[PDB]
């Protein structure tokens, strides 16, 4: 079902003399939920769930995000790629996670779960996904109505909208969940954001990664590897498609409808889809993960 109730107990492990938080619920092999930005492990609440008593359901929430640490001294440097990697490698090795993994990836945590999965290969046995960074961007693989505002996020307005503003909070997150958020819904989404200033660096800094056109060239490069590996991949996959959907549309669809041994559904969403059809994404994820473990 919906509901505001965050999915079990926080928990919380020091890495790189930070700590960091997570969900980690039930015993056997993890199915290990990712979320990006602007969100927190409470963006897989009625999701999880689904897959109760069919493994290890773990949630972490990213470096700056959720209830981990924030990084200090923040700054436009901070929270790259390359840096909420080294942070949530640790986290995933600190956590003992075995070599039967199912990924469960949204957003940016598609680019992590996607690149860590590259990484790890023999370790992974199924990967579930939606609404993903299936390679890397063109301009014309951007949704045309949001490109001027992550053209701004990626130029020197980026500060004053993101950091004194919380457009990506406030704004981005709402604008792409079709049904209206609750009261603690959203009081859930602001709680490591409200603050103005560093605090909010982590929904800055994201948008500014995204590889497109080129830029960044290290992500670009990361992206590049996974699509070619995953184009090639028998590891088996579930691709949760959405209607209308948002990132993952016209070419960006097109390339993954071609990755092999590959389950697909649709469900109602834009791009935080875990919001508009919780259930059904649940359920597939279920079905999924009773297939890869009879
Ligand atoms: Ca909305
Ligand atoms: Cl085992
Ligand atoms: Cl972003």
């Amino acid at each position: 079902s919906l509901g505001a109730k965050p999915f079990g107990e926080k928990k919380f492990i020091e890495i790189k003399g930070r700590r960091m938080a997570y969900i980690d619920e039930g015993t056997g092999d993890p199915i290990l939920f990712q979320h990006g930005n602007p969100t927190s492990s409470y963006l897989w609440r009625n999701i999880m769930p689904h897959c109760a008593g069919l493994g290890r359901l773990i949630a972490c929430d990213l470096i700056g995000m959720g209830d981990s640490d924030k990084l200090d001294p923040s700054g436009p440097e901070r929270y790259t790629y390359a840096e909420h990697r080294d942070y949530l490698d640790a986290l995933w090795e600190a956590l003992d996670l075995g070599d039967r993994v199912v990924l469960v990836v949204h957003d940016w945590g598609s680019v992590l779960g996607f690149d860590w999965a590259r990484r790890h290969r023999e370790r992974v046995q199924g990967i579930a996904y939606m609404e993903a960074v299936t390679m890397p961007l063109e301009w014309a693989d951007f949704p045309e109505q949001d490109r001027d505002l992550f053209q701004a996020f990626r130029s020197q307005a980026g500060e004053e909208l993101v950091l004194q503003d919380n457009v990506f909070v406030e704004q981005v997150l709402p604008g792409l969940i079709l049904r209206p958020l609750s009261e603690a819904e959203m009081a859930a989404y602001r709680e490591p954001f409200l603050a103005a200033g560093e605090a909010r660096r982590p929904t800055l800094s994201w948008p500014r990664q995204i590889p497109i056109a080129g830029t960044p060239a290290d992500v670009v490069a990361i992206a590049r590897d996974y699509a070619g590996w995953l184009s090639e991949s028998p590891i088996p996959k579930l691709f949760i498609n959405a209607e209308p959907g948002h990132l993952t549309t016209g070419r960006m669809r097109d390339f993954c409808r071609t990755w092999p041994n590959q389950t697909e559904i649709t469900v109602a969403g834009a791009h935080f889809i875990q919001e508009d059809s919780p259930d059904e994404i649940g359920a597939a994820i279920a079905a999924f993960v009773r297939r890869l473990r009879p």
